[PDB]
């Protein structure tokens, strides 16, 4: 039979470990020379595993890279301006590959250039609430101050975003052991750590859904119209570099001024952890200087596109999508992803070359650029909006397919929650002590849901990666599924080797997944849903599902809100059109669910009709006018975090309505505002109901 | 049979007579009692017709309204301030009438109140060309002045926009007769002329799609949240007010300053229509004052909605909207639409009765508020925009039957142009001297089309009508159809007692129609349109046509910019992208429709799959981030003129960045704007012919 079982099989371990090897030989930087050739080479062994047809599609986008001539890095300098200690101008290459040339040294991509001088203030992790704490309680002022900062938490841009709204000239970002260094484990080569000579690279953009800077809305194809610079999206205005912790360890060791107000701001280096400003005393006189010359530059990126041909449905799209590009070797980001998904095509080219078809249209994708703010995936998508928009059944992503070695990893849309519920019942678990059990049963032990026992924890979709365009803008269904660490003790600092020259094919092979089942149990998850997608007769969503969390979701929000129940009386702020619009999605998803159990099988057009509901039921929560200020996150009950892109933030314009809102100046026009968005999201969810009600 | 003959040969053109009568006793202002008594009336009917369902759906929103105890007028004052001359407080009531109540005065909806004092000028028609000439030749300042237009050549919204950016303090609109006072023909009641006493009600905002001012993106439902009156949407900020000619004449007859600059500046009236500012010596110190207390109010509105649903494909929708609301009696705007509605209705309902249904849904709107700015069919459209989108397959239009008795005029998409052509071949001509010819004959040859001999003039849709949410903001193919007066004659000022008390049935019956056969053949092309809409196995569209004026379209775009060959020297303005996407729709385009004719007709998803392709190629042209100001007009191949609301403008972005660009004071940036118009149309362009493409 050419079911999904005879898909599952014909996935291999061994395969997916010479393709991590075969893509993780030299650097792969988006827009370099290298990554043109993986492109071309990817296209042409797509076609040879048998897809249809396999494109490159290209696009002209703003990069960031470092001057090769003049490179970036800090100073502490002397009164007399000598440069009495310089950080580090390249990570110590990791065995083996001290000959490799074009490793891009550390830096931030994107920052403006600049040599900024002045004191230093140390702002923990920059997220909001370290702001909050330095400037209203502890009253120091970061105005032409130049911060430095612990990576981890929350997404750099955002880091960088609040560090400029604080004032600051400048921004360090470094790694500390106590986000970055696992107790008991040794540093790479020898084990799975951060040395203290490794620096995690990173875009410091703050896109908000845009794509490449220069051409928001639009494809940057070759006929664009480009903005300047000075109104591009997105860029930072002050220059940053990242650091290792040994150089950390110098320019943090001198701090004076406040002592850190608690032990949450103290890292795990031996030094005091002072806030600042400044330096102690006798090196009160001393500044630190920064230098970088990096430049923005318009490049050439290329997209890979393979696609299978629906067999029923051609015109209906299911996509497997994950980028190529790395930031050096790609170890793990992305290519033990990309691997999964080259073996994933391989399985997929095997059944159609026997003469099977899926039933709906297979698109595959190889997204350049992720790295520098998801910006191929984006400009392929405002390309070809309309037919996503018409067509776009799911969007599965496939970037890195190990973060850890613990247990499953799932954040998806709840119309997928059955259908992974269902899926990993049937797999087998990898998992050492669950021999002969099934995935399920492993992924729910080790990662038990907050909310119901028997079931595993997935979490909603956040952003920092491709799904972005497809589920927050266009209203795609979308999923990502990855093996992790354990939840219990995970820091949400990610792996330590995160971006740093380390990562490597032999930090998977010796560390992470030495036999390649973890990698595979992932290529049958993401395999898994993608077949599943493409070939069932009535789509494998569940509405009930999207009405079970809309209503935790409310609960949610309206707790928020009761911490203020007297501007909620002044204001007669009431949740009850959102309650009751919530109320009747359940209902109305209820008696869908029957009619898609009870309708009439024998019937295409019934069944096309019913599918259609059910495909274009996340496009119901898609809001054209887009959330305030962020017009390319539409989607009303799910954003990124305003304050942490990788978070998934649920209700979000009531969200951030509310946010603060202790400290707005004219409480009245908050209060509407909040309102505003109370009936924007009541709406919305009763729109999005009725979708599913009889059409006629 | 039950097929679109059995249809047509239903449709009595008595029955038509009796529902005009019935629907023109008393008047119908939206938001009045009388108003929601025959949304009842209709809905009951619609259901004894046979319709599925039928239901109202009601909005409150933005109205205006006199002030039954404090009338508007204006006068002349002297300069003791006695008021020596005052306009009418009425219009004097048609016989037969005159105990009528509640005949709304004449006013200007949502006027804000004033009592401004000053001297007048004339503007002629108040259009954009009109205040150029006027500041930039004569250099006259409009500033602090009472600026008196007459009606005609535009919208009278733009007239009081472009009034207000002059500096205007208020704005008097009146009825020329050189525009409203036909040759040889009496007034009301002897003829269709306007009597001096006569004056044209309408609304004076500027709306650009938004629908109620105070709910712009979201229906105006129960629990919405509205803006404050000062950040409403499209409110005029002077005071303004209608007069007929003999109150004209009052005030124009004083006027000195400059004398008029040319002949096109002069009406009918025996006044020398000098420009002012101000009056004549002898009578310098007399100034003009008006007296405006209309109040805008939060009002109730219904729309009714009739389902006939479809046996195939109940989830296609094919509509037939027109509204219900008048200004007074509506004898021809818009009851002559509706009671064609109605018997359509009716004659639908007969073949349902008889077991026939169509192979699609048809929904039937009597639409409320259309008076007030298009507000019922847009906050419908607003609530049910995802069912509209996903779903929409056409929508026709239904206000006035008849402005003319000389000949048909279509407006409609091109994808509709081969439809109404072959519907027309079709039809009994119902015009003397072509007894026993096809409406096609009699069309093509009294209005010939400017392009292409042997066929018919069809014009593009503009606005002004409850089209507009349905085309320019959701993309969804749209059309009108009415019988008008000679396109040779035409003084595009409309018909005489257009928005009078003057507009009765008997103006009808009297004058325009006696037997009913306009209005029987507005029936049949109205109604014809929607059975092959909702029936047509194939939707009943030709992409080739769209092909054809998207060249022309090119051209005569390419043709503005290039009165300016040095400046798009300068700034490399190409429009070769453009001309690309035009060919490439072309090719792609006759491609479609060679599969469309040699596809597979067993094929019911194939079929389906080719039927979204043609619903979804008028939504194609649709961007989400609309056009520059104007977020609810985002098609961007047509959009209501800047100018003139009633116009229709293709490739608006170009065009508006074109407009006057010579003035700008920063060419580099004019063209520039210019160029990102440019490459976004060859964008949309390629990406609406990329939707005809093979799907996979
Ligand atoms: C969740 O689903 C429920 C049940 O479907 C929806 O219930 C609707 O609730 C609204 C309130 O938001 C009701 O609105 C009321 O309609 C009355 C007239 O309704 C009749 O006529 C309509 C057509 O116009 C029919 O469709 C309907 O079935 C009835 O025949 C009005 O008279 C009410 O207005 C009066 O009272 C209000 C309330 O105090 C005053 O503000 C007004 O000024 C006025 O005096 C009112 O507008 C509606 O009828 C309900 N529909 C149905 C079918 O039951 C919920 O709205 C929905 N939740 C959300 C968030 O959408
Ligand atoms: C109307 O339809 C036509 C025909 O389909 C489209 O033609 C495309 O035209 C663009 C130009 O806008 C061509 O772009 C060029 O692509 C070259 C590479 O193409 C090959 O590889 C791609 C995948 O990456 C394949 O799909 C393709 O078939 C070829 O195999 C580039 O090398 C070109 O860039 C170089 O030259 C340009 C031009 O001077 C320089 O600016 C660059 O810096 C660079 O040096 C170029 O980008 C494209 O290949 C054409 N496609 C096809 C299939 O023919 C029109 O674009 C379309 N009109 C519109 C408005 O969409
Ligand atoms: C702090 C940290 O680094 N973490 C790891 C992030 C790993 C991001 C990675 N994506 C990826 O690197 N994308 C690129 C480009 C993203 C863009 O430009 O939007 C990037 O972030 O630089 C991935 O999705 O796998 C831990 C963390 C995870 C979730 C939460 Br909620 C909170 C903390
Ligand atoms: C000058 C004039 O009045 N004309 C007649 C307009 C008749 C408008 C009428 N619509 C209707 O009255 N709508 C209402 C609400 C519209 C709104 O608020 O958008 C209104 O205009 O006040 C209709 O569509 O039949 C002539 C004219 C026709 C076309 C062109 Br291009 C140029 C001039
Ligand atoms: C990765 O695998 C590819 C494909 O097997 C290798 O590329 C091939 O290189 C051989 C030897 O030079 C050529 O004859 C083939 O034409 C190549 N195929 C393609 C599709 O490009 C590549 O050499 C491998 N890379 C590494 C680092 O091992
Ligand atoms: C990278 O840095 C180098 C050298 O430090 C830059 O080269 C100089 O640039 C300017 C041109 O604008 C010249 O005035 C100098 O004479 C150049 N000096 C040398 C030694 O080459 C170079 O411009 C930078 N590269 C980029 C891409 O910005
Ligand atoms: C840090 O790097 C800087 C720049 O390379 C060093 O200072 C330079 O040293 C050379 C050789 O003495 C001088 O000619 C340059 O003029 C100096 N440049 C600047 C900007 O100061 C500095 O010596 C290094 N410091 C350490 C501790 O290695
Ligand atoms: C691969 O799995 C092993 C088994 O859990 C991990 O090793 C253990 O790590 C935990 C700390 O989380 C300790 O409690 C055990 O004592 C460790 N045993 C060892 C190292 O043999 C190992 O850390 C995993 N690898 C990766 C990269 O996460
Ligand atoms: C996940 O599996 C469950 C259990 O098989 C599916 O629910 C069953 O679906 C069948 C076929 O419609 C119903 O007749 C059974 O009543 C269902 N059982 C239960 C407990 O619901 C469910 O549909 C599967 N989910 C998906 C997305 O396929
Ligand atoms: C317009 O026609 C309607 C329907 O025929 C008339 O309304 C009917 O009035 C009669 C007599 O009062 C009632 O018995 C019916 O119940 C009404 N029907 C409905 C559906 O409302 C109405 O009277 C006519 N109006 C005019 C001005 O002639
Ligand atoms: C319409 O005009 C009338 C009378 O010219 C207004 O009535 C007056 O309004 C104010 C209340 O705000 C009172 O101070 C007066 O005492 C009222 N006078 C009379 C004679 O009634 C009325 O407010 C206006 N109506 C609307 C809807 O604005
Ligand atoms: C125009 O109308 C106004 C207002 O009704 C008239 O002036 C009023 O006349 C009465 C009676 O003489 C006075 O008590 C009011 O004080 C006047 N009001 C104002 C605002 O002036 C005026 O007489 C009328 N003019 C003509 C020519 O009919
Ligand atoms: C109804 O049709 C008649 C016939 O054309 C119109 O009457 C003619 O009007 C034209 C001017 O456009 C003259 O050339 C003829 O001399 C007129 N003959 C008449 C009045 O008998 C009449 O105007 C039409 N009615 C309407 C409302 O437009
Ligand atoms: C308008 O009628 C024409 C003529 O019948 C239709 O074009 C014909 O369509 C048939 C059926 O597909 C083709 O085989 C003929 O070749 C066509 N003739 C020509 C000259 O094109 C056309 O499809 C009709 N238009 C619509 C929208 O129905
Ligand atoms: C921070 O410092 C700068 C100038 O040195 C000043 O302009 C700014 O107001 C300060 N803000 C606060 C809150 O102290
Ligand atoms: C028009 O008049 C007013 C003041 O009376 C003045 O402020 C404005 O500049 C004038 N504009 C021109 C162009 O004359
Ligand atoms: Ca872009
Ligand atoms: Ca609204
Ligand atoms: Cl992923
Ligand atoms: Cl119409
Ligand atoms: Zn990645
Ligand atoms: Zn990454
Ligand atoms: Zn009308
Ligand atoms: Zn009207």
């Amino acid at each position: 039979k050419h079911n999904m079982k005879a898909f599952l099989d014909e996935l291999k371990a061994e395969n997916i470990k010479k393709f991590l090897y075969n893509f993780t030989q030299i650097p792969h930087l988006a827009g370099t020379e290298q990554n043109f050739q993986l492109a071309k080479q990817i296209q042409s062994q797509w076609k040879e595993f048998g897809l249809d047809s396999v494109e490159l599609a290209h696009y002209d986008v703003l990069l960031s890279y470092p001057n090769k001539t003049h490179p970036n890095y800090i100073s502490i300098i002397n009164e007399d301006g000598n440069e009495i200690f310089n950080t580090s101008l390249f990570e110590p290459p990791p065995p083996g590959y001290e000959n490799v040339s074009d490793i891009v040294p550390p830096f931030s991509a994107f920052s403006p250039q600049g040599m900024p001088e002045g004191d230093l203030v140390y702002v923990n992790y920059a997220r909001t609430e370290d702001f909050f704490k330095l400037e209203r309680d502890m009253k120091i002022n970061c105005s032409g101050k130049i911060v430095i900062a612990r990576y981890g938490k929350v997404f750099r841009g955002n880091k960088v975003k609040n560090a400029q709204l604080a004032g600051a000239k400048g921004v360090i970002l470094y790694s500390d052991p106590a986000d970055y260094f696992a107790p008991g484990v040794k540093s790479y080569p020898d084990g799975w750590n951060l040395p203290g000579g490794g620096v995690q690279r990173g875009n410091i953009l703050n896109l908000n859904g845009a794509g490449d800077p220069l051409t928001p809305g639009y494809p940057a194809n070759e006929y664009a119209y480009r903005r300047g610079i000075a109104e591009a999206v997105g860029l930072p205005s002050i220059p940053v570099h990242p650091i290792g912790y040994y150089d950390a360890q110098k320019l943090l060791e001198k701090m004076g001024g406040s002592a850190p107000p608690d032990s949450s701001w103290r890292g795990s280096l031996k030094v005091p952890y002072n806030v600042g400003p400044g330096f102690t005393g006798n090196f009160s006189t001393q500044k630190v200087k920064m230098h970088i010359h990096s430049t923005n530059e318009v490049t050439r990126i290329y997209n890979v596109i393979g696609t299978l041909r629906g067999a029923v449905e051609p015109d209906r799209y299911v996509i497997l999508g994950g980028h190529r590009d790395s930031w050096v070797f790609g170890g793990i980001d992305p290519q033990s992803g990309a691997a999964v998904v080259h073996e994933i095509v391989r399985s997929f080219g095997t059944l159609k070359k026997e003469g099977w078809r899926p039933r709906r249209t297979i698109l595959f994708a190889s997204w350049d650029a992720e790295e520098f703010g998801l910006l191929g995936s984006t400009e392929w998508a405002e390309e070809n909006s309309r037919l996503l928009q018409e067509r776009g059944v799911a969007y599965i992503n496939a970037d890195s397919s190990i973060e850890g070695n613990y247990t499953l990893r799932v954040d998806c849309t709840p119309l997928m929650y059955s259908l992974v519920h269902n899926l990993t019942k049937e797999l087998k678990s990898p998992d050492e002590g669950f021999e002969g059990k099934s995935l399920y049963e492993s992924w729910t032990k080790k990662s038990p849901s907050p909310e119901f026992s028997g079931m595993p924890r997935i979490s909603k979709l956040g952003s920092g990666n491709d799904f972005e365009v497809f589920f927050q803008r266009l209203g795609i269904a979308s999923g990502r599924a990855r093996y992790t660490k354990n939840w219990e003790t995970n820091k949400f600092s990610g792996y330590p080797l995160y971006h740093s020259v380390y990562e490597t094919y032999e930090l998977v092979e010796k560390f992470y997944d030495p036999m390649f089942k973890y990698h595979l149990t992932v290529a049958q998850v993401r395999g898994g849903m993608v077949f599943e997608l493409a070939n069932s007769i009535v789509l494998p969503f569940d509405c009930r599902d999207y009405a079970v969390v809309l209503r935790k979701y409310a609960d949610k929000i309206y707790s928020i809100s009761m911490k203020h129940p007297q501007e909620m009386k002044t204001y007669s702020v009431s949740f009850d059109s959102l309650f009751s619009a919530v109320k009747n999605f359940t209902e109305i998803a209820s008696k869908f669910s029957e009619r898609l159990q009870d309708f009439d099988k024998s019937n295409p057009i019934v069944l096309r009709m019913m599918n259609d509901q059910l495909m274009f039921l996340e496009r119901a929560f898609i809001d054209p006018l887009g959330l305030p200020d962020r017009p390319f996150y539409r989607h009303v009950i799910y954003a990124p975090s305003s304050h942490n892109k990788y978070a998934g933030e649920s209700f979000p314009g009531i969200y951030d309505a509310l946010f603060d809102i202790e400290s707005k100046v004219d409480p009245s026009k908050a209060w509407g505002e909040v309102k505003r968005q109370i009936y924007v999201a009541a709406f919305t969810v009763q729109a999005a109901a009725e979708t599913l009600s009889e059409v006629a």
